[PDB]
């Protein structure tokens, strides 16, 4: 009953696959042996490419993504091998370290063990690999409200931050088998962040503030054929917005508006001043000149929109239906200046794709 | 069979209207003498308070409008008395100087005669009552380019434009039983435009840019109770947003950004630079500045998403179902700065309501 919506999603998959791989006369045979693997197992297992492309069609797929347009250069490193928490850890450290190179980032995808009857080998509970921990108590604020449940969850594990803005999460993942996750702290040579700095205002360097270098989103389910690898971390380099932006805008993440409007010296008194506006502006500026400063790869929202567009012209070309999700593929800010905003998108899933899965803790 | 449809949609009308009117008793009443006009006669007539109402319930119902917490106090002109096209001019210069109040804007409507057999009995072809003229030949581009249909329209009709960026294009309305619409140029004495200026850079006049005071959508069809009002020109107060970062900003509209980079002093070279997005926040600074300046009215986006809060408080304290569209509702310009990006709304249609209906024109 099982085996039949797992066979389903496997012919589907292998169709289009070996047909974008120019393996069609393949298909037939490709077909019974997985069926016949699906009969006697309950599943089957995909070669090393079936998993590279499907990994790189699931990046495709992503409606809420802009940057597509470099889907098929997506580095896949395969670690179904892996059976003990030291491999593991070694396999993210790893990714953290080959992603990074040295700033001049690799999009890069870990792939460990699929789930087998919908039970996980391996479960992280990191939402990235590197991200900075949350803390609020009595009245004090401190770090990364986003990461607030995850830290405490941690700091229930024998961990202790030291209660900095910018405290570096430890790993945490828990092996099948295993009632708890086990935490590691990572290594701050793997680790490159950016200090914040803006070309015009010397000003700027007194907020402190500053950034890791790689966005890899570690808590979301790769699905290809049928079969859930529910961990599989990815990565890209960052659009100087997702920073600028939100992380260090967000009235409910770091909330640095004000502080910023004070250091460029203009008045935060009245909105028809478009102070928020004119903060984001410059706080956004800061962010990619600091980027390009230190040797880090990012990208703007009107290059990244630019991208885009080739992504939609090379889709169509190839004979391919787009699908997208408009609210979340215009930049916030200036969307009106970039031709997302301006045209519409069909916000169909399709697979294989990256999905939602429900957090361990919390 | 039409009838039927005229029936249930007036139902469903008086109902509603009479229930937030405190007249609930009245209602039996009211849908008796309804269902026998529109037996006899094909349809029915509005009372003047239930089309003053109506026309509030339709803009409360607008889900792209961020105005909304207002809909109370619209000011409504019952013109369904109009005959002749004296009259229907004359009402729409009446609109221009009773709606712009020396600069202190009255949101107004003026309701003229609805649709018999979907028969119009006036047909306005101007886009708001005030719009600039747009002229394209070869190569040379000038004005709105938005209008550069109805412009060439005008001048099939013996009309003559200047030429010039900003020419005011006349009334032009069809009246029943004649084949061509007529037109009226607009007296300037009527309409308010405000020069801008900017508050710190004396260079900003260099541009030469202005707007009109009040914007009149006079193309779309207000419907009330199966009532067709196909000509109901309406009006509120700008959001700056509207003006600098669309009208002026679009590269499909009046393309200033790279013209106001250069009077701000800095470059347009590179992405990187945000020069779009500094030059759009100093654009939107400038309009605020001056509509508030010369004393026309005009509100900033965060103000006006301050305000649609309150109007989303209001509609749940009332016990009103809220509908919105999201992707028009986010303003322009930083939009992650706003409640409302951070929320989702129903995007379903609830009548009485504002539709959009065919050109007569192209
Ligand atoms: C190469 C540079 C990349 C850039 C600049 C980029 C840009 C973005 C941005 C700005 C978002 C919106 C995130 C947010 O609003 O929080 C996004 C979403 C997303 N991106 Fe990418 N991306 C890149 C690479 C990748 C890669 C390598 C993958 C995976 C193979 C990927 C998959 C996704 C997914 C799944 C989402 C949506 C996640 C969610 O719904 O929460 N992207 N991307
Ligand atoms: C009082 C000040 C008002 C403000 C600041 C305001 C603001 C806005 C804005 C910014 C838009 C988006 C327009 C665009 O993107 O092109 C909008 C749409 C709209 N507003 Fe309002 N509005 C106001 C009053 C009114 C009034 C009086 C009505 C009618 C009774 C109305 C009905 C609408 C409708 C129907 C739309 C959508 C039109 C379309 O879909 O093309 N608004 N409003
Ligand atoms: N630059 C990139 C590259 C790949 C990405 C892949 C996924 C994402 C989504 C990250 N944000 C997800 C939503 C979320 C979840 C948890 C906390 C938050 F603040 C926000 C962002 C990416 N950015
Ligand atoms: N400030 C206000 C008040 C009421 C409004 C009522 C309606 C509208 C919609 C105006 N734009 C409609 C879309 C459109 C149509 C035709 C040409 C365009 F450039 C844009 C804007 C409003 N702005
Ligand atoms: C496809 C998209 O809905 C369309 O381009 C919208 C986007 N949001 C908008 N929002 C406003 N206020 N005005 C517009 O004209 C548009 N255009
Ligand atoms: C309701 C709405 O879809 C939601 O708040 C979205 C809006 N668009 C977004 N766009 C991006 N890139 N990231 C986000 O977290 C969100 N939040
Ligand atoms: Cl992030
Ligand atoms: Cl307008």
């Amino acid at each position: 009953e099982e085996k039949e919506i797992l066979w389903n999603e496997a012919k589907a998959f292998i169709a289009a696959c070996y047909q974008e791989l120019g393996k069609a006369a393949e298909v037939k045979d490709r077909l019974a042996d997985i069926k016949s693997e699906i009969d006697l197992t309950g599943s089957y297992v995909h070669t090393k490419e079936e998993l590279e492309h499907g990994a790189k069609m699931a990046w495709r797929n992503s409606n809420r993504c802009i940057g597509r347009l470099f889907w098929n250069s997506l580095n896949v490193i395969d670690r179904r091998d892996v059976r003990t928490k030291e491999e593991v850890r070694d396999a993210l450290f790893h990714h953290i370290e080959t992603a990074t190179n040295n700033g001049k980032i690799r999009p890069t995808i870990t792939i460990f063990p699929p789930e087998e009857k919908g039970e996980k080998q391996v479960e992280i509970w990191n939402h990235q690999l590197i991200r900075y921990a949350g803390y609020e108590s009595d009245g004090e604020r401190i770090g990364d409200p986003a990461s607030c449940s995850l830290t405490a969850a941690c700091e229930e594990l024998g961990w202790r931050g030291e209660r900095t803005d910018f405290d570096l999460l430890p790993l945490i993942f828990r092996m099948k088998g295993d009632e708890q996750p086990v935490w590691y702290e990572l290594p701050r040579s793997l680790v490159i962040e950016v200090p914040i700095t803006h070309p015009d205002i010397e000003a700027f360097s007194d907020l402190e503030l500053k950034w890791y270098g790689v966005p890899i989103v570690s808590d979301m389910k790769l699905e290809v054929g049928g079969i859930h690898y529910n961990a599989a971390p990815f990565n890209g380099w960052y659009m100087g917005t997702e920073i600028g932006a939100r992380n260090l805008a967000d009235e409910k993440r770091y909330d640095k508006l004000k502080k910023v409007a004070s250091v460029i010296g203009i008045a935060a008194d009245y909105n028809t001043d478009l102070w928020k506006d004119q903060a984001l502006v410059e706080l956004n500026k800061a962010v990619l000149h600091s980027y390009k400063k230190q040797g880090v790869s990012i990208v703007d929202h009107h290059t990244a929109a630019s991208q885009f567009k080739r992504f939609e012209e090379q889709a169509e070309e190839a004979g391919r239906k787009l699908t997208g999700d408009w609210t979340w593929l215009i930049p916030p800010i200036s969307p009106a200046a970039t031709h997302i905003f301006h045209r519409s998108y069909d916000n169909s899933i399709v697979k294989p794709n990256y999905f939602y899965q429900d957090k361990p803790y919390e």
